[PDB]
């Protein structure tokens, strides 16, 4: 398939969550609250852009926040 699927969207994500905190992207949680990965806004911001620059999509923070997750955002940032 070559679009964009919803687990290359969710290894990105934990690649990116891993640089930013410091961590292996294989041991970043998918299922807790993004917000408790020790992100800061800062990253927030930074990585809306790098998710803009990849997908093509705003994210509204309505939609972020009511997929909170990394599996739930990605999932609904492809589908
Ligand atoms: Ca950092
Ligand atoms: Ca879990
Ligand atoms: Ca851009």
């Amino acid at each position: 398939r070559a679009e964009l699927t919803v687990p290359e969207m969710r290894q990105w994500l934990r690649n990116w969550v891993g640089k930013a905190v410091g961590k292996a992207p294989d041991s970043i949680d998918e299922s807790v609250p993004m917000v408790e990965l020790g992100l800061s806004s800062r990253d927030a911001v930074a990585m809306a852009a790098d998710i803009e620059d990849l997908t093509g999509v705003t994210l509204s923070v309505a939609v972020a926040f009511a997929h909170p997750t990394i599996e739930s955002l990605a999932t609904r940032i492809i589908e």
